[PDB]
C-alpha cells in the first residue's frame, strides 16, 4: 500500500539501482500506469507507461548512484540526491539529479520530479 | 527578478550558509512576506514570516551544511542535501534533510519544503 518512510527509501534506492543496470522495463513497472515524469523539472510533464518507457529508453553505458540518504517523509513521498555518469559522443561526463517522488496506495510512483540543469552537468 | 538557476544556487547556498551561522532575522527576510513552510514535508505548513521565523528561533550551536550541489531549475526551483548538526539534551545528533524552494519574481522564497523524517537522523 501507501509506502512508509523506510519503504520509500527502499523503494527509492531501488530505482536507482535499476538506473544503474539500465533495466528500462522494471523501471517502468515501478511507475504507476498513468504516472507522471517532470525531467528535468521545469519542462513538461510526461503522462503514462508507454511515453515514460521512451523516455528511459532513449536516455539511457551508464552508472548511477545515490550521493546520499533517501529523504522520506510520513506521506509516501521522499527525495533523493545521486549522480548519473554517461558518454555524450565519446565523452564521458556526469550530472548531478535531485529526483522527488510521490508514491501511491499501491506502492507505484506517480509523480517524479527530477531538479537539475546545465549546472549540475560535468565533462 | 525571478531568479536565474545560477542565482537559485547562489541563493539556495547562502540559505545554509545563514542557518550554519543562526541568523534568524536573515533567514526570514529570504522569504517572501506570506512564504510557506513544510518542514519536515507531509507537516502542515506555516505561513507568513512572523510564524517562520517562530519556527526558526525554536529550531536554531547548530551546524549545518551542504553535502552536495544546488540542483536548480530554470524556473525559479531547486533542490539541496545538506546536514545539520544539533544537540538535543546533551547529544549531539545530525540530520539528513532536501530542501526544495520555489522563488518568486522578486527572489524570495515563496515555498519551502524540507524532505526528512525519523530515518534521517543520527545520534
Ligand atoms: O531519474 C533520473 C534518472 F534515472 C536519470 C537521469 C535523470 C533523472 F532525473
Ligand atoms: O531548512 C531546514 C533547516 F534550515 C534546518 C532544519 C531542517 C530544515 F528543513
Amino acid at each position: 500500500n501507501l509506502p512508509t518512510a523506510q519503504e520509500v527509501q527502499g523503494l527509492m534506492a531501488r530505482y536507482i539501482e535499476l538506473v544503474d543496470v539500465g533495466d528500462i522495463e522494471a523501471i517502468v513497472q515501478m511507475y504507476a500506469d498513468d504516472a507522471t515524469v517532470e525531467n528535468p523539472f521545469g519542462q513538461p510533464p510526461i503522462h503514462g507507461r508507454e511515453q515514460i518507457a521512451a523516455f528511459y529508453r532513449q536516455g539511457l553505458k551508464v552508472r548511477a548512484c545515490l550521493t546520499g540518504p533517501v529523504r522520506a517523509s510520513h506521506n509516501g513521498c521522499g527525495a533523493m540526491p545521486f549522480r548519473v555518469e554517461m558518454v555524450w559522443n565519446g565523452q564521458p561526463c556526469a550530472l548531478d539529479v535531485i529526483d522527488v517522488m510521490r508514491f501511491d496506495e499501491h506502492g507505484r510512483i506517480q509523480t517524479m520530479q527530477a531538479y537539475w540543469s546545465e549546472v549540475n552537468l560535468s565533462v
